[PDB]
């Protein structure tokens, strides 16, 4: 009803916005001066849409595009061609901009190469450049429902994405791994390589139809999860979605996972796993990521033990030295896989380049001091993501009241049960004596965006 003026509509945005702490205007209309308050006085007025996300501001996570100058690749630099070989980036089914791709050769004898192929973004991005700089004052690439802010330019996501182009240079891990798994060279080295896309279902068809080199990726990657298993490996794999958001609305689409799913991840341990043994090896110091053990001991991989290991896990420590982690039952560790879209990993690019190119890599000082610099950052990012997420994905329940949902109990706090529902990957509160594991039906009602809380019921127990 009350008819704000334009000077005083942005007032309210402001607070909205998390850039001003007051409003003369809510204090007047007997509002609470608070972000959610002004919030929700926007959308009551017209002003601001259900579409609107004031997380990322609220955060001071940045929403801007990188416009800084992005250098070419080095033609006169010496790779090792690949490109006859068959080489795949398997990612998400609408996933944009491939960081990695994997292939492999028979070496004769049992024994075969596991090829994993990394964008070459160090090979643009130089220690402290102003490139680097930006990057590490973001952590991390924002993934919103609605758009995608990267953590470097748009320019070099395009010329270094795999699979952009007929040809893509990168950065390699090859592992030679005998028929048990065991792993008897581990190489890093500039590649060339023709990689085609596929969707993890796609993928998926070609490794039933018996196609290479679908067929050996599995196999390696099924021996690999046996090894680290053997070796106390533990899974959180929950279910998870994608979550969007444009014109017509939002969408949350739950994410399939295919055995293919599964291979590529596995490859992308073994990935990080040789770079971290080639980095020990060769005393360069990375972004080794570690992980101590859990609270308690917790068995099983039903949806309530996968959720209640995950409460117990330690908190994965990044350190410039060589640490076991528990979870993935490794001895070392390090994310090398992602340098597009995570700063640790670029890092680690970075590192494997200095020493490549017969340099010295950042020493372990500077090291330990730019993670601690990044992750600042990174949380940020992260918890904005996260938080834009759940906003949409209540926008989704919100446009099917009539809709029922499958619901898992999964964990208990009294008289309460926490209800998972896995085709949104949101949990919620109930009331029920359920036991864990009992699947539920329910139903959400009175969802409130500017607090983004929801009244959720067991309907027909
Ligand atoms: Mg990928």
């Amino acid at each position: 009803q009350p008819e704000l003026t334009p000077a005083q509509r942005t007032e309210v945005e402001l607070l909205a916005r998390g850039r001003a702490d007051k409003s003369r205007v809510l204090r007047d209309l007997k509002l609470p001066e608070t972000p959610e308050a002004a919030h929700a006085l926007l959308l009551r007025l017209g002003v601001w849409d259900e579409a609107r996300t004031p997380y990322a501001d609220r955060l001071r996570a940045a929403l801007n595009a990188v416009e800084l100058p992005v250098p070419d690749f080095d033609p006169a630099e010496e790779r090792l061609d690949l490109t006859h070989l068959p080489t795949f980036a398997i990612d998400d089914e609408g996933n944009q901009d491939p960081d990695d791709a994997v292939g492999v050769e028979d070496l004769g004898g049992g024994l075969t190469r596991l090829w994993v192929h990394v964008a070459d973004v160090a090979a643009l991005v130089a220690p402290d450049s102003p490139l680097d700089l930006e990057a590490r004052a973001r952590g991390a690439t924002l993934y919103l429902p609605d758009r995608t802010i990267g953590m470097l330019p748009d320019e070099l996501v395009a010329k270094a994405g795999l699979g952009l182009h007929e040809v893509s240079p990168a950065l390699s891990i090859c592992l030679d791994l005998d028929p048990d798994g065991n792993a008897e060279a581990v190489d890093v080295l500039l590649t060339r390589v023709k990689v085609q896309r596929l969707a993890y279902q796609e993928a998926q068809a070609r490794l039933e139809a018996g196609e290479e080199p679908f067929v050996t990726l599995a196999r390696l990657a099924r021996a690999s999860r046996r090894l680290r298993e053997g070796e106390g490996a533990l899974s959180i794999d929950l279910p998870e979605v994608r979550v969007k958001a444009d014109e017509t609305g939002a969408s949350v689409f739950p994410l399939p996972k295919p055995e293919m799913r599964t291979v590529v991840q596995e490859c992308m341990t073994l990935a990080g796993w040789g770079t971290a043994i080639f980095a020990d090896d060769n005393e360069i110091p990375l972004p080794f990521a570690t992980q101590d053990y859990p609270t308690r001991e917790v068995a099983g991989d039903t949806l309530p033990a996968m959720w209640a290991r995950r409460k117990t896990l330690a908190r994965t420590r990044f350190q410039p030295s060589p640490g076991p982690h528990h979870g993935m039952g490794l001895d070392l560790y390090a994310q090398a896989t992602s340098p597009m879209r995570r700063y640790l990993d670029l890092v680690v690019h970075q590192q494997l380049r200095a020493f490549l190119a017969g340099r010295d890599p950042l020493s372990s000082k500077v090291m330990a001091a730019h993670i601690a610099e990044s992750q600042m950052n990174a949380d940020a990012t992260r918890q904005a993501e996260r938080l834009s997420r759940r906003h949409h994905t209540l926008r989704f329940i919100a446009a099917q009241p009539e809709r029922v949902w499958d619901a898992v109990v999964v964990d208990r706090r009294g008289a309460q049960a926490t209800l998972l529902i896995p085709d949104l990957a949101f949990d919620v509160q109930v009331n029920t004596p359920a036991a864990p594991g009992t699947a539920l039906q329910v139903q959400f009602a009175d969802i409130d965006l500017p607090q983004m809380r929801v009244r959720a019921r067991s309907v027909l127990e």
